[PDB]
């Protein structure tokens, strides 16, 4: 696969992300001004831990379906076997969702887009796990600092999915070949856009996955 082929991979990964991104960036930014009042916040705080888990679970499961579409529309993905497709999505879909969420995080006021408005982490008080929530907020904060472009997120989240170190792969070599082609594609596109500096600022390998040890 020469460099003109790798350039099709970039444009293809970026198209799939644009089609499957669930919420437009423009809308998330437009909506940053629309914030939950103290009354509305209290309203969420009063809800049962069960109600809030069912809400968050619904929304996160919805987000997971878009990550499944994203993966389906990657050429290279569908050429993998039935088993490995499941292993990869099992291991990474939620990592991908978390990464995607930074787009819905506003670092000026430490709020996240939830049910039509922006709110802080106190919105989720009824879950009874503010350590988990604070560390998710810090994680979005640190990605927010990078000012990830849409195409950067596209390419990074593909690399989150396509990871040949996942336990239980039957065609390890095949997933490696895909992984290395996406690593190159990412690097090449960063070079085209003079954004090589973001590579050193990316999260460590498995700091993303260690955030799903509590989860
Ligand atoms: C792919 O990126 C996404 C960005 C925002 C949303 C939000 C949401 O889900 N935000 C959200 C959930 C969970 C925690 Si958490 C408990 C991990 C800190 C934070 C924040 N969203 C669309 C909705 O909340 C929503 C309201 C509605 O009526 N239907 O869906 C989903 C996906």
């Amino acid at each position: 696969a020469s460099l003109t082929e790798i350039e099709h991979l970039v444009q293809s990964v970026c198209k799939s992300y644009r089609e499957t991104c669930q919420l437009r960036l423009e809308d998330l930014l437009r909506q940053r001004s629309n914030i939950f009042s103290r009354e509305e916040v209290t309203g969420y705080q009063r809800k049962s831990m069960w109600e809030m888990w069912e809400r968050c679970a619904h929304h996160l499961t919805e987000a997971i379906q878009y990550v499944v579409e994203f993966a389906k529309r990657l050429s290279g993905f569908m050429e993998l076997c039935q088993n490995d497709q499941i292993v990869l999505l099992k291991a990474g879909a939620m990592e991908v969702v978390l990464v995607r969420m930074c787009r819905a995080y506003n670092a000026d006021n430490r709020t996240v887009f939830f049910e039509g408005k922006y709110g802080g982490m106190e919105l989720f008080r009824a879950l009874g796990c503010s350590e988990l929530i604070s560390s998710i907020f810090d994680f979005s904060h640190s990605l927010s600092a990078l000012h990830f472009s849409e195409d950067e997120i596209a390419l990074y989240t593909a690399l989150v999915l396509i990871n040949a170190h996942r336990p239980g792969l039957q065609e390890k070599r095949k997933v490696e070949q895909l992984q290395y082609n996406l690593e190159l594609a990412f690097h090449h596109h960063l070079c085209k856009t003079h954004r090589q500096s973001i590579l050193a600022k990316l999260p460590p390998k498995g700091k993303l996955r260690s955030l799903c040890s509590q989860h």
